[PDB]
């Protein structure tokens, strides 16, 4: 996917943000967007094509893949990025609104807005972490037993590249925990 | 697809627009164009290839896929984006026309033009929502029973990635409702 | 395909053109080039691969696809865009020629050149419309009966995505009619 | 392929060139490079994959495709573009050499260099035309009879998309003839 | 993958860095990023598709490929690049922090930060080298014998393009050793 | 692959280089990088997929392709480009080092550095030529007889697009000879 438009706005936010905010944006670009574009999209490229089920039943592989992977991980992480970035866009918009107001004519209202930004980022991060955990856990096993109609009885289905996907799942989990740490540290730094 | 040309014009409109207009444009880029380019096009990439029908009849899969999906959702959303953006282009063109006139030599005629922009955006949005609803509803079921010639009697056909497509259908529906809310809020803000 | 080079020249023409010329260029970019790059190329991506004929004869599918689609629609529209844009390039070149002449040292010769531009645009548009109509009409039916050697007797061949292709055929036809209307309106505006 | 680097140099040549030279460069970009990138590469995309021969012999399709198409047309046209553009690069380099000389410190030596540019362009154009003609003529027939080892006796092989390829072959031939006409006209204009 | 964002930051670091730092960045771009984008990604493109195992057992190829290649080499090198580049980002951020401080109002704290940068680069490099070595060694043999369930007894599996992958493995190993040498030389140059 | 980063540095070298150096860089971009990106990568795109061997033995095609093509030609040429360009990067770095030194505060040390650049370019060119020659010669024959285990006895394997690959092999050989000639001419020009 093409992230150029998002990147320009985020950089604008970087100018009007704290040092730890700059660190968070750098982590976002280098360790989430770049890793997706360069590494992870390829890992999940053949998710359905190489998914194989031991049966002669038409349509069992499709329904079993759908049940095994209701949403693909990469799409989940795309949404995650977009939602953790949106609050920064809100804050940047408020900043530019006040700057344009001054033209017409961090403290105060902007400070409350920055705090709300931090809070929403933290909450969306925790939410996507918990969601991923409940959907899959943090380990994709090679065997998926499926009993979804039209499949007769239970069929064995085999996931492609399970170990590599587990590695990247844990990598992205770690990145999200790091970003949570950065947000908490930013709250501490501003408050005290 | 490449949206660079559309993006430059929309940003130009953003400079000569209200704060809520800037919010609407941001939603358009981040939550429609970026989601399509990064997430949804991949979901619908294997729509026909992985579409499977339980038959030995040549040409049944093609006709059944065509009847099940007269237009693909992603193409529908492309059209939707283009049409909800066109009124902004009209307003921006009127603005630049008046600015070039001044060079030669929001209120008044520009205000009526802005209102017409809002109205057309709202109407096109509602229209595409209702169209999607009547074509598919908001849930793609895995099984599609097809009785279209050359298919003999009724055949079972299985859609690929139905759950993920349902998720994104509802995501885009929500985004469109949000944009409707923004347009209504803009009318309220300007009027009162 | 990459249209960046064409786009820069057309924008240059936009600066030295009438308001309706700017509208025509906007329609060209948004409703022809962008629709092709984002929507239509995908629709026609699997034209030959998913084309299926009910036979065991080697080479029948190739010859039957070739007879059914002598040129693909997308290529036709590419040519159409290029040819309707060329007159604008002629006019822009004449403009820059006269401007460079002035440096060395709309009315008059430039006006006749602009009229010729309009006329050639209209004629090429009508020509491509009539050509598309005689090749295919405006409806692609799912069944194509083919009797071309090596095919034995007549064979049934099934087109992929016929409904979506019909939808886009009619969309592009409508866009071309709109552009004809714009050209006629421009002639009226300049003349009177 | 990516032609950005070539394009910048050619535009530089356009600044230091005659009006007819600007026309020739415009034709080169719009009617050769753009047509290849947007239309023709897709037509020849499935040249070997959809090439089919009526046999059960391993390796007959490969050798027969190789004999039928020693070089692909698109590659021929790439080479053609590069070679007809190289003389312009020579002339531009001579121009910049003399300009840098002046900094240190069309007529004369530059005029002879421009004439040599025109001559080499014309000769390379004629050469590529004649080469294409002797390789294929200007019509690709659907049936290719092949008797190359390992093929047993003569086998029937069927080319993919023959009519569309013939159409584009003739289109590019016409463009090259137009460019020859432009070069001859430029010689006439400069001489008299 | 798209490395544009990383590249801009690294170039910024290049301005505020030693000559040997500039050499290291040049090696990073030319001999790691460019080689991946232009050469290696293609070599590993068909890693799983062309992976073949001599069996009729469903799912044996998937599990055997996963065990043979827990992570793909290209992804390993992507991570390696990102991690060896991160310390440079830290140092550049500290530099810009101090420059913005001066605006508000190599030696000292910046020198210690530069040393820490060098140390982390060296350690991450050694770590990725040792990791690659323990995973695969420096030679990919064509035959991989696999006894992972569901595979019955031990099955023979054949890797695609083993010699070319060995060549590139050794190329990247050499590049990493060169970069280690550069870091050690930089420590020597700064210290003495 | 993406060569933008390499291109910017090489152009920088072009500013601080001789006329023949500018010719060499132009040849590098137009007749090596552009030909690869636009023509050759497509020719070698289906190298392994269309490689066919006359056998029923699992894994024979993989090992036979690996032995026939230890490295692919395109990758060889990528490496060749990178290595013949590296000396120019060295010289440019030395130039910028001295210019930054002057800021702090072709002849002499820069002249020796330029000569070393020329020498390394010539040696790397000769080395890659001889390497290609010993690996393949300058002709790829269609038939490759292979006796590598697991293949039973000797098997016949058929290369895809052998004639076109021979054509491009000879084209690139000619380009490299031309570049050698340019380097020798540059040595002569500087010396005398
Ligand atoms: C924008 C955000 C979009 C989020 C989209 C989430 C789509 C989830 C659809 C699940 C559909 C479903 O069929 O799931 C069934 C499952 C119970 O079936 P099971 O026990 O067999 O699943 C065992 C796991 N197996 C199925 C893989 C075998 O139910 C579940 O897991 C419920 C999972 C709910 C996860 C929600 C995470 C929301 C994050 C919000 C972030 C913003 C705040
Ligand atoms: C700052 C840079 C940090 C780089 C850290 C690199 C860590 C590499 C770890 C490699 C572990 C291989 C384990 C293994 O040989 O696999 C066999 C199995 O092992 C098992 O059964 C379960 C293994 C589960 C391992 C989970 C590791 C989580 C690491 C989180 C680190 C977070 C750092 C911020
Ligand atoms: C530019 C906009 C382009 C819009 C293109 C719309 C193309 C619609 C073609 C439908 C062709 C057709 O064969 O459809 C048949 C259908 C009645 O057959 P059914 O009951 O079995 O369909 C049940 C659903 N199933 C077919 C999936 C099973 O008829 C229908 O749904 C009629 C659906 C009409 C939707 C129109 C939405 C227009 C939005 C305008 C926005 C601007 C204002
Ligand atoms: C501001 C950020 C908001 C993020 C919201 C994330 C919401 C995630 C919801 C996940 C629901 C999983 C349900 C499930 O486990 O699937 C099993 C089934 O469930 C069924 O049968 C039918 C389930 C139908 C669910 C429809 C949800 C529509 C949500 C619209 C939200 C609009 C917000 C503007
Ligand atoms: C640059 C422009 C390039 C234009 C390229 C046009 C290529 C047309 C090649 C047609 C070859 C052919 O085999 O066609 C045979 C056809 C008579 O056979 P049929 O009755 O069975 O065809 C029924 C339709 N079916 C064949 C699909 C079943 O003849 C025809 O349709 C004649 C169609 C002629 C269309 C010409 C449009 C020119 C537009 C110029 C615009 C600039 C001014
Ligand atoms: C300014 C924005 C305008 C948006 C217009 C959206 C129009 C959407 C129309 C959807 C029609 C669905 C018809 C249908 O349900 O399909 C079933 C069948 O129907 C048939 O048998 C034959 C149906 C033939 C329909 C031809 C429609 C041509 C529309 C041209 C409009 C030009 C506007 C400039
Ligand atoms: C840089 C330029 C690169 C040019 C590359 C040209 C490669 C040509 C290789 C031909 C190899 C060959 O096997 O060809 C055999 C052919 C005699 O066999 P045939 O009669 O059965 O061919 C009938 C046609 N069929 C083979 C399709 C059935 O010989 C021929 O056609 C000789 C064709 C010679 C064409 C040369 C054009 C050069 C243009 C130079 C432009 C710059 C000045
Ligand atoms: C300025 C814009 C000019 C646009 C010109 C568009 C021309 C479109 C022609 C379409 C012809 C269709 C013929 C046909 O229906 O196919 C059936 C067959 O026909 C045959 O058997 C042999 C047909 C051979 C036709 C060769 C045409 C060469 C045209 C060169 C024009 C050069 C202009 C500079
Ligand atoms: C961010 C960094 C991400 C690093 C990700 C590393 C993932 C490694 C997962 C290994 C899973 C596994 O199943 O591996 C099993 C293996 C013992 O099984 P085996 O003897 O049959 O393996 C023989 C080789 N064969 C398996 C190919 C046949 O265990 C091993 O090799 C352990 C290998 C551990 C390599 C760790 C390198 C970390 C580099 C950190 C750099 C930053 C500081
Ligand atoms: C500055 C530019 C340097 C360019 C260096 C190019 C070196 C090319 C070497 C080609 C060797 C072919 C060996 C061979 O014919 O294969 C047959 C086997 O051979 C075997 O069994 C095992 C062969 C193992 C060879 C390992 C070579 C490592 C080279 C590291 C060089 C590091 C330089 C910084
Ligand atoms: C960075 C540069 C990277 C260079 C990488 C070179 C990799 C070469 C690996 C060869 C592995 C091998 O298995 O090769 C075996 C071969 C003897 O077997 P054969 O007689 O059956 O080969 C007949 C030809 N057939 C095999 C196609 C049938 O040995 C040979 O050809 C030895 C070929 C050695 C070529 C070295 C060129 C280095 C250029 C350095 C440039 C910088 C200075
Ligand atoms: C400045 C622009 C120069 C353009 C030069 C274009 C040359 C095109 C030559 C086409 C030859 C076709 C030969 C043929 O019909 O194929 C049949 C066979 O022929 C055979 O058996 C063996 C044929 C071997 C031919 C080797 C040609 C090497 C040419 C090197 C030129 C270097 C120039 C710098």
């Amino acid at each position: 996917g093409d992230w150029s438009f998002l990147g320009r706005l985020l950089e604008n936010a970087q100018e009007h943000s704290t040092v730890i905010g700059k660190v968070w944006l750098t982590v976002l670009f280098i360790f989430r967007i770049l890793v997706l574009g360069a590494a992870a999209e390829e890992v999940w490229g053949d998710e359905q094509s190489d998914f194989t089920c031991n049966t002669q039943q038409p349509g069992c592989e499709n329904v079993c893949y759908d049940r095994a992977f209701p949403i693909s991980h990469v799409r989940f992480w795309v949404l995650q990025i977009i939602f953790v970035s949106t609050p920064t866009l809100i804050y940047l918009g408020h900043v530019l609104h006040l700057v344009r107001m001054e033209e017409k004519r961090i403290a105060g209202a902007l400070l409350r807005t920055y705090v709300f930004n931090i809070i929403f980022k933290t909450l969306f991060e925790v939410g996507f972490i918990a969601g991923q955990y409940f959907l899959y856990g943090f380990q994709l096993k090679p065997l998926y037993r499926c009993d979804r109609w039209p499949c007769p009885n239970t069929v064995d289905c085999f996931i492609s590249r399970p170990t590599e996907k587990t590695i990247f799942i844990l990598f992205m989990l770690a990145v999200a925990c790091v970003s949570l740490l950065l947000n908490v540290l930013e709250i501490y730094h501003l408050g005290w």
